[PDB]
């Protein structure tokens, strides 16, 4: 019984064919949004796929697009489009990040962000000065800014049922790295931990334009193509049969992780999630359960003997309890009251 | 009897020390309308020196900072600081592009939009569903968008009177390159015209992270210390005394310049300049009086014999008449009372 906007980053499509976080969780949230009876209108790329209103500034992704060499010139352009219809909508939520905060004084229209991302020494002066606006986190470790309005805690959440269950990993083992070629992701700790266990690593993700010299340095020299394999950006279904295959995923970060949607794709697989305490991996993994929390690579090594021992269905049963689209919709829905009621 | 806002990029110092285009034309703009009785808000760096009233969002420069990584967030900062207070000026004068438009039809207060960029392939998008705004172009080669709805074209300035005019260039002779060292201006096209004529070359400018790679493979190896010299960005009064010492400037541009301020530095020094005649050159120069429009690099060889056939002190004064600080801020006034009726 609403009218919202769902604004989303424009480097991939809603539903992203290979790499994509942030417009995945805005692909979920919309359709359910729009089976809930909510008239929704998309702000996304021309390519995207919904059943919602798509009103678009570029007919493809941005990211693998080779034409475009100028994101904020279709990201400000979206924006004018979102804000300038303010009128149109009842509540806005916005999953791009800064650039919508000085917008938002401007209309009447309240408007909902989202914060998808970690905290960094310049963003926090942005975040500081709209302090009083709607924020919701995906974590409660991302909070590192106390001072801003947090609406509530909305975790992400994926389609379980589109992800295949896998009962028992492939006959010969090996371990499994899903994610951007990253230091914030740590495949450098990936492919150290397997062959200190002697089991060999496969591993799919892109490699963007800012990590090409670290890839270059630390990742790319290890890939024999035996024991350490590269496929690249992966697909769902790739990524699916990668994830399930392995006895264990490592996430090993090196970063203030704000959630970490492979860990529960990994989960949902059926496939515990080997990774280090850092950022929001203790409120998603279950410690001696859907995985295991380690400090160090080497707790990391020793943790890998000891993923026979888990339950795999109790993996995927896990994600449905917590990281379904029914429970996330539904607290966005919350939010939404929140908002145009306490206004 | 005006109140105008100064939007200006937080890349450079308002007065740059150093390089800075668009930073030094906001500068001089600013104060001279403090001068005429506008009451003037200027938003930039911290560091900035006006006479205006100063906003800002960051306190330094921003390009050689090494504490910032995301220059957007003090860009929307202070984007948010106008038109929060858009309803305290009758005008408000952007120099930071197209991240301004789509605020520009939120606020009654009228936006004027100079344009210190080329057109892209991309940005041409976003100028054109904002067509029916104030736009002023620094030159008439820089209209590639025929349908926007251009105010006027208004040429940029410098403060003549701040270089100091040399009669006669340095008693060995030698040339300058002044400029960012990137493809767009051309320094490998320098070098190249410097050996071809016996003369060595001394250049000056800055190395910015996206033309690393140029300059370390394309640029660097060439690098004498005798016949070829690199000073490594140089400030006001290092570049002036680069530029009056030679006996002309060799502006190889490659690209669609918008104006070009270091050529009007030049003819200001007293020293013409051997350009190519791509983008405003034509505009700038006169050609066979303060310099020569070249249509290859074998153009710009023949041009270096014929640079004695110029007038050092006429070059000056083509600054004067054309482009100084007097002339472009009544333009610009002149664009402010066009807006506000
Ligand atoms: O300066 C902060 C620091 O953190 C990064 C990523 O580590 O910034 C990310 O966080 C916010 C919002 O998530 C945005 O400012 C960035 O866009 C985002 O990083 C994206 O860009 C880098 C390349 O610079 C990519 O490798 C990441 O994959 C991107 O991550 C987000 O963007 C895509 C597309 O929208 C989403 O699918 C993804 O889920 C997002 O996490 C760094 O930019 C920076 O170092
Ligand atoms: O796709 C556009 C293409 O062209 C550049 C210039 O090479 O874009 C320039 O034009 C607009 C507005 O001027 C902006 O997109 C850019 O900010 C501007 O280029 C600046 O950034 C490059 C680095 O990529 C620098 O070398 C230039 O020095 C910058 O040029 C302007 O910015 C400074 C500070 O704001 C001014 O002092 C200067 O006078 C301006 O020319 C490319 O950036 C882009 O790739
Ligand atoms: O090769 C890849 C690499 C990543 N992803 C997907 O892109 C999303 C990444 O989200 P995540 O939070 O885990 O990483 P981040 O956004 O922080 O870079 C996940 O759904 C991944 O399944 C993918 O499909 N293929
Ligand atoms: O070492 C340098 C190199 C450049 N500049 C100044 O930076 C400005 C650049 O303006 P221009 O239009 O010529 O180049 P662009 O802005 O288009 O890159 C000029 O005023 C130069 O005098 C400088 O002070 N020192």
């Amino acid at each position: 019984h609403m009218r919202i906007a769902q604004v989303a980053p424009l480097w991939e499509r809603v539903p992203p064919p290979a790499y994509g976080g942030v417009e995945l969780v805005v692909s979920l949230l919309t359709e359910e949004l729009v089976k809930r009876g909510h008239e929704v209108t998309l702000f996304a790329s021309g390519d995207s796929m919904t059943q919602a209103k798509l009103v678009s500034t570029y007919p493809h992704a941005i990211r693998l697009d080779p034409n475009v060499q100028e994101y904020a010139v279709y990201e400000a352009l979206q924006l004018g489009e979102v804000f300038s219809r303010a009128n149109e909508f009842d509540v806005i939520h916005s999953h791009v990040g800064y650039t919508a905060l000085p917008y938002t004084s401007l209309v009447k229209t309240p408007v909902v962000h989202t914060l998808h991302g970690r905290f960094t020494a310049d963003n926090e002066r942005i975040f500081s000065q709209y302090r009083n606006q709607n924020y919701v986190s995906i974590s409660h470790s991302q909070r590192q800014l106390r001072e801003l309005n947090y609406i509530a805690t909305v975790y992400n959440a994926i389609a379980v049922e589109t992800h295949h269950f896998y009962p028992q990993p492939s006959d010969p083992p090996y371990l499994a790295f899903l994610g951007r070629l990253s230091p914030e992701k740590g495949p450098h700790h990936a492919i150290e931990i397997a062959k200190r266990v002697g089991i060999p690593l496969r591993m799919a993700g892109k490699v963007d334009r800012v990590d090409r010299d670290y890839f270059k340095e630390l990742i790319e020299p290890h890939i024999d193509g035996e024991f350490i394999q590269f496929i690249g950006e992966a697909d769902h279904p790739t990524k699916n049969a990668l994830l399930g295959g392995a006895i264990a995923m490592l996430f090993p970060i090196t970063w203030q992780e704000p959630f970490g949607l492979v860990m529960i794709e990994s989960m949902a697989a059926g496939t515990p999630v080997v990774a280090i305490a850092k950022g929001a991996a203790p409120e998603v993994i279950e410690h001696g359960k859907t995985g295991f929390l380690c400090h160090s690579v080497e707790d990391c090594v020793a943790a890998v003997a000891q993923v026979p021992q888990l339950d795999r269905m109790a993996c995927r049963d896990y994600v449905w309890q917590r990281f379904s689209v029914e429970r996330m919709v539904s607290e966005y829905e919350a939010v939404y009251d929140t908002v145009l009621a306490n206004t």
